[PDB]
């Protein structure tokens, strides 16, 4: 428990006598204290209110005598939150939420979400689509391609020299991404309000048979096809549901499905409001179920290969075995020996059901203060969370992304809004968000100002600060140290142990995972410039 008032004190006293300051906070802590109800929520304000009157006291009176106990206090209510969230537990709810939004979702991923499906049978399989938008991937393609083709041919006599630098390509590229985004939303702007009440597909549709030579009839079928494979496999259509309650996410969630084609970013949006109206487990479609902590546990493991590596290898060696998932990558595990090999082939023939080598999910128990989620690098990573619904710091989590789009928008609007291309609307954004710049919010300005050419131009990741990641560290700053709007202060792995998904219960390092992390660096940007000069020619 936390002290008492009177324990206070006697700690705290001294030849002065009590400022205002100080008798605000013995009230606070008394109240605290005397707390009848049980709710979660309502202990965890009461400790903010607290730690906020103490915070106010130590500012004014710097060389308090009274500091030291009252610094003590704010330790003791630093771990007070964690009992809190660790002290009242329960089942989330027995949902898995996964999102396919913007076209035609793969086979592939409907086999990862076949394996969670089989092991968790209680579960109830939630795949997120939205019904009007199956043609958006369709688009960004075209649009890509379009400006890839219109920027080599305008590079032409430079992209063979050797030394050139593929950011003059990339750069110029982004010019014409950018006026091809511009007539498209211009067109949907034109469209959207007509009697008809077209959908952004019948738009798409239309943009892509008048300037990208597309045949109505094949996009057509394309779309059907999709709502029908979605359908039969979990859909669930967010324009019918109750995900999106208020214009405001809705205008972001928009923004990213038809402004930027940044689908990720739609999903992040999306996964969010799943978790707050209904509770349980999202998951990205190229997670895997957790493995069975013994069934390996008889294997010890080459140092030659990584810590990472003998996890893929895991996998790998699990579905050259039973096949779980066709054609799945056997590439580490073949380079083995063949005792290694032979053992993996004799524990492994050793079960009998799917079952015995990947773990139920079954209760996970959670305090409806918290979320959970898994890490990568050091960092949080969400692509795998677990909320109770209408759970507080998934709260403050969407509260981070309406706050940073919210900044973000002030700045962009007016630039966007100019009939300017692309360098000078960037030129219009950066000089307005570069003034608002303060000791605080500088690295996330500094962040956030390639959001245009995120997806477009290697380096440029912004989302990873507006709607991914890091809105989740810094609410889990806010959770933790009793604070709003973090901004320039972020939580990582190594700090968030009380809340990581649980290691047993996911298996990160999948095929399809490690496909997904190859990113825009330098790196990757010089192979995909690579073969567009190689397929040009
Ligand atoms: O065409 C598409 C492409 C993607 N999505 C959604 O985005 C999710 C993640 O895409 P993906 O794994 O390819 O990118 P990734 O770099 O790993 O995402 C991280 O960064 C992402 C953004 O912060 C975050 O969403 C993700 O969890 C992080 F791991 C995917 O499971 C879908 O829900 C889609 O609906 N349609
Ligand atoms: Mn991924």
């Amino acid at each position: 428990s936390l002290i008492s008032k009177e324990e206070l004190i006697k700690l705290a006293y001294s030849i002065r006598p009590r400022e205002n300051e100080y008798k605000t906070i013995l009230t606070n802590l008394d109240e605290y204290n005397k707390l009848t109800t049980n709710n979660n929520e309502n202990k965890y304000l009461q400790l903010k209110k607290l730690n906020e009157s103490i915070d106010v006291f130590m500012n004014k009176y710097k060389t308090s005598s009274r500091n030291r106990a009252l610094s003590n206090l704010k330790k003791d209510i630093l771990k007070e939150v964690i009992l809190i969230k660790n002290s009242n537990t329960s089942p989330v709810e027995k949902n898995l939420h996964f999102v396919w939004i913007g076209g035609e979702v793969s086979d592939i991923a409907l086999e990862y979400i076949k394996q969670w499906a089989d092991i968790n049978a209680e579960y109830n399989i939630k795949l997120w689509y939205d019904s009007e938008a199956f043609l958006v991937n369709t688009l960004k393609k075209a649009i890509v391609e379009s400006s890839t083709t219109e920027a080599l041919q305008l590079l032409e006599e430079e992209i063979q020299n050797p030394q050139f630098d593929n950011m003059k390509f990339y750069k110029k590229r982004m010019e014409f991404i950018y006026d091809r985004q511009k007539r498209f939303i211009n067109y949907y702007k034109s469209q959207i309000n007509k009697p008809t009440v077209p959908t952004i597909d019948d738009i798409i549709k239309s943009h892509l048979v008048s300037e990208y030579n597309r045949d109505e009839t094949v996009l057509e079928s394309y779309r059907t096809n999709s709502l029908r494979k979605i359908n039969s496999n979990h859909g669930i259509d967010i324009r019918a549901n109750s995900l999106f309650t208020e214009q405001e996410l809705l205008n972001i969630y928009s923004q990213e499905l038809l402004n930027r084609g940044n689908l990720a970013a739609a999903s992040d949006i999306v996964r969010l409001l799943a978790l707050k109206n209904f509770g349980g487990v999202y998951l990205d479609v190229d997670m895997l179920p957790g493995i069975h902590s013994d069934l390996f546990k008889t294997i010890s493991r080459p140092s030659s290969i990584g810590l990472d590596r003998w996890e893929m290898i895991k996998l790998e060696a699990i579905m050259k075995y039973k096949k779980y998932i066709n054609n799945y990558t056997s590439e580490n595990f073949d380079k083995l020996d063949q005792q290694l090999k032979d053992n993996f082939k004799l524990i492994i023939e050793s079960k009998s059901e799917k079952s015995e080598i990947f773990s139920k999910l079954e209760n996970l128990n959670v305090s409806d203060l918290e979320i959970k989620i898994a890490f990568a690098l050091g960092s949080v990573i969400n692509q795998a969370l677990i909320s109770k619904q209408g759970s507080y710091l998934t709260n403050l989590v969407i509260e981070q992304v309406k706050n940073r789009y919210q900044f973000l928008n002030q700045h962009l609007n007016p630039a966007i809004e100019s009939d300017n291309n692309f360098t000078d609307t960037t030129k219009i954004f950066h000089d307005s968000l570069f003034n608002s710049a303060t000791a605080e919010n500088s690295m996330f300005l500094t962040k956030i100002a390639p959001y245009l050419q995120v997806g477009f131009m290697p380096e440029a990741r912004s989302t990873i600060s507006l709607s991914g990641p890091g809105a989740y560290a810094s609410a889990y700053y806010d959770f933790i140290n009793l604070q709003e709007n973090t901004i320039e202060k972020t939580l990582k792995a190594s700090d968030l142990i009380e809340f990581k998904f649980p290691e047993n219960n996911l298996s990160q390092l999948t095929e399809q995972e490690i496909n997904s992390l190859w990113s825009f660096d330098q790196a990757s940007a010089k192979y995909q410039f690579e073969k567009y000069v190689r397929d040009y020619t």
